[PDB]
């Protein structure tokens, strides 16, 4: 029984694993409870806190995974395997992970928490890409993740009603927060210096936990990889939330009461199988059961809340990849695809827009057209390509973030912004694609550090400068290596300045402006044409 | 005669004529100024179209410049260069329809291919006779016979009750009609080629021209075109016949006075009554906004030249066209607030987004918060200086730049052959402080040669400047390709297309070729800001 994996916490012992990272040994408690299961009635309920347990808890490896639909677009592809569940599926899946260094750190260290991404509808804190073996050995960090309900199990909601609330998966997220401030100092951790980071879903979950009030205490410090609670996909009404819930509903043979109990009655594979039937347009970037503005967890729109909230306190690293829209067009623009170029007609560049920007009136779509074509090159299949990942990669990330930086500054936040331009050596997707949704992930982990998984050693120094950054700041609130000089120094985003850096294989470049025209027509103009209509 | 200079004796339709020995820096040339084409449209004859001139009786005078068209006379820049340059400098009349013929001297032998001017100033204002139209260095240094009339401006040229016998509208553009009609009987007198006449002129000149390409009466008259800085097309050229209507009415309210008896007690109203109020009937605040201009009747112009331009099978012709470095700074000292010729002219955003709703007067809310959007440097929001420039490029870009884009574009779908230029080089004496840039209107006196004369104090550079402009334009005119067909050597200037959107730039460098006219920006003023207005 070795004494440094033998961890008592509130509800009881645990038991962890030592696991071996390449430059030593890391320990692992991993499938820890944190909720009663949401079974049975407790689908689509709040967590509940999970009962003490008797004896020594087995917590030497990951639980199941929430429950979700799984993807099948190239089965066998590992660009698309990699995000797909690692473990079994199941509704008992509320568990936490945590790694320390070996052995337990002497004094309490800086808590890093993942929350993964996945469109509100998939993900799990189990795959290989959120490893935090290398974080905990090199930088000695204590990392946690937990799993969240997801898809109509998280986010299905009838506002208002007793037996489905709404934002359930948020409160998986929270109750985890709360997990952590009562117990990770059991683990050598510091429930007083705790920083949250997500990217896609998971940052702008991370968005939400910043704007709503009971999230508040539970954390310090925040990082959101692509993705915000403002912008076209993170929320939706309550009115459109029970619009798509009672669709459901209907679909599957099902007042709220009556109607939440048949949903439980029903197989989660039946769920699942009708999740996608619920959307009002033919899109991409948009997913049916995600946050829904109740009031209640958001006492407004995110972009009400960030418009007008005191951000005094807050210390905010936020930033993009290089090319954020390019995943999201093989999963439903006709012409594009992993296995060609991918160059299309100007027909198809339309058609896509309708697609990327379901919500625009014809004249929304033209001004969208408009601004993306080059009128003196205006058929030409490369650009028509890489206009169409711009579109949706603008539309839905790079300027939602470039919002919420702005907003953020303003209201008196510390921001830290970036771009995240280098493309992985041993990346499986075509070159076209550039360097996708989620593809920072890999090396802010650490994973280059894994000899098994043939990264350049450029690619090795790169990874650890990210580390670095990443923990610089959850330890600070500033990603400036406090001891070094010719760097250059990495300078707060402002609203006036609007200054980011470039993170690839070379130093550190100062830019100023995220797409500071592009997102003006985003952020600015396009909510006065669609009001217009 | 028989005691006089017989080279300067030369007949015409209506009789004989004696001109003038001019000196150019070169050598002599033959001068016919203040040549009658028209009846004077006076009196009754007020608002109607031009009738020819009746023959006259023994040698008729044509040693000076005859009577400027009744206009408005500028009182910004009271003894400024800059503007007096523009203002009349001969007697101000109704009895105004006379026309310039410059040639070599002695006259050539052989039909030589004719240049005729139409001068610019919003249909409101100009003179053929200024300085800067002067047709003596084309005529000496490459022998052309250069041509240029007076047309009615204002109410005298353009007020019109669509429908009327009395008013019909656009009778300064018959009047330009009526010269090129002259030139096509006269012009073999002095030497010019009839079979070879090619129309050039700037602003308002040039909006004429491309109304003379547009109506099927004129098309026989002349055989090439040049505009510079103006097209029939745009927001400024042609009203609607409910607008002339409109404003036509008004201003006859405004002078107090069935068309018939409206236009009568319009006729009995001294031209100084018209021109005091010929400014009060524009429906917004707004500057390159003109309230007497050519109106799309269904006569002159079968349609909008937007739709004429669109439709026409036009391979039979060859087009010069093109744009000066900063159309729109001109116009902003003389009505947005914060602009001044003596001063930076700095602005702020409120002065910016005030200046939008002036330079774009028919936009709604949407549409100027659309052109503020565009125009606007996001990660300097607020620089006065880039906001200076922003306004003059707002109003360069709608009313020139695009207009001028959308005209090659549109020709050259349309079978014409296009050649498209922008012109970069501000004159070393330009008045004008430096953030105006390369105003309107300052391409001509390098186009007509000002700089070959010594006592103006160009340099010698821009004497050079100003002979390789003259050389495309006069080759331009004899052949319909600016290039010199014996010059391999020097750039080649070539056509302007859809497909490649070449053209040249103007300035004391060779020729540099260059792709797409404003092509992003254009593409908003042309294709999207109309679906704007109409939502
Ligand atoms: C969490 C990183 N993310 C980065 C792309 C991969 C995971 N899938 S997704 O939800 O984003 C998604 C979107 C569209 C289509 C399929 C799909 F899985
Ligand atoms: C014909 C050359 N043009 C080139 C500028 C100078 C003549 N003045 S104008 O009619 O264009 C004009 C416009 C606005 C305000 C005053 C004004 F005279
Ligand atoms: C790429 O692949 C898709 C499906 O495989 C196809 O529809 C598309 O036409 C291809 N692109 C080409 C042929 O340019
Ligand atoms: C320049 O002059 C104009 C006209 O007098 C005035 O409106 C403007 O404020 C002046 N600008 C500056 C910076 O002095
Ligand atoms: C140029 O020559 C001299 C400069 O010394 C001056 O007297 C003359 O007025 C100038 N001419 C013009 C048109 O500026």
């Amino acid at each position: 029984e070795d004494p440094q994996l033998l961890v008592r916490v509130r509800g009881g012992q645990l038991r962890g694993i030592r696991l071996k990272a390449p430059g030593g040994p890391v320990s692992a408690f991993l499938g820890i409870p944190f909720a009663e299961p949401p079974v049975g009635s407790r689908r689509f309920m709040p967590p509940e806190p999970k009962r003490p347990w008797s004896g020594v808890l087995d917590a030497t490896t990951f639980q199941n995974v929430c429950y979700q639909y799984v993807d099948t677009l190239y089965p066998g592809f590992e660009g698309t395997e990699m995000w797909n569940p690692n473990r079994e599926l199941s509704e008992d899946c509320l568990y936490l992970n945590v790694w320390t260094p070996y052995p337990r750190p002497a004094s309490p260290t800086p808590v890093l928490i993942w929350i993964y991404g996945g469109g509100f509808y998939s993900g799990a804190a189990s795959l290989d890409v959120y490893d935090g073996r290398f974080l905990a050995q090199v930088e000695g960090a204590v990392l946690v993740s937990m799993n969240y309900r997801v898809g109509t199990f998280g986010f299905l909601a009838l506002p208002g009603s007793r037996e489905a609330p709404g934002n359930v998966g948020l409160l998986d997220q929270r109750l985890a927060l709360q997990w952590v401030q009562e117990n990770i100092a059991a683990f050598g951790g510091d429930p007083m210096s705790v920083t949250l980071f997500g990217e896609s879903a998971g940052a702008a979950s991370v968005g939400m936990h910043i704007l709503s009030l009971p999230s508040r205490s539970l954390f310090h410090r925040a990082v959101l990889q692509s993705g915000t609670p403002n912008g076209p996909w993170a929320t939706v009404s309550a009115g459109e939330a029970r619009r798509r819930a009672t669709l459901l509903a209907r679909l599957v043979g099902c007042n709220d009461t009556e109607l939440i109990a048949c949903l439980r009655t029903r197989p989660a594979q039946d769920l699942v199988d009708h999740e996608w039937h619920v959307l009002p347009q033919e899109s991409i970037f948009r997913f049916s059961f995600v946050p829904v503005v109740d009031g209640d967890f958001l006492s407004d729109t995110p972009e009400a809340l960030i418009n007008t909230g005191d951000f005094q306190d807050l210390q905010v690293l936020v930033g993009v990849v290089k090319d954020e829209g390019s995943y999201f067009l093989v999963y439903g623009v006709p012409g594009f695809s992993k296995d060609n170029e991918s160059l299309i007609s100007r027909a198809q560049f339309l058609a896509g827009v309708r697609i990327g920007v379901p919500q625009a009136s014809d004249l929304a779509a033209e001004a969208v057209v408009l601004h993306y074509t080059d009128w003196l090159h205006p058929e030409d299949p490369t650009h028509l390509r890489d206009a169409m990942s711009a579109v949706v990669g603008d539309h839905n990330v790079v300027c939602p973030v470039a919002q919420l930086a702005g907003r953020l500054a303003a209201q008196g936040a510390r921001v830290y912004a970036y771009i995240f331009e280098h493309r992985a050596s041993t990346l499986t997707w075509p070159l076209w694609m550039g360097v996708p949704h989620g593809y920072e992930i890999e090396f802010i982990f650490g994973l280059p550090l894994d000899p098994s998984l043939n990264y350049t050693t450029e690619e090795r120094i790169f990874a650890q400068r990210l580390m670095k950054y990443w923990t610089n700041f959850a330890r600070t609130g500033d990603p400036n290596d406090p001891r070094d000089s010719k760097s250059p120094q990495w300078p707060p985003y402002t609203t006036a300045a609007q200054q980011y850096v470039s993170l690839n294989l070379k130093p550190l470049e100062v830019r100023r402006g995220l797409r500071a025209q592009t997102c003006a027509f985003w952020n600015r103009f396009l909510p006065k044409l669609l009001s217009a209509t």
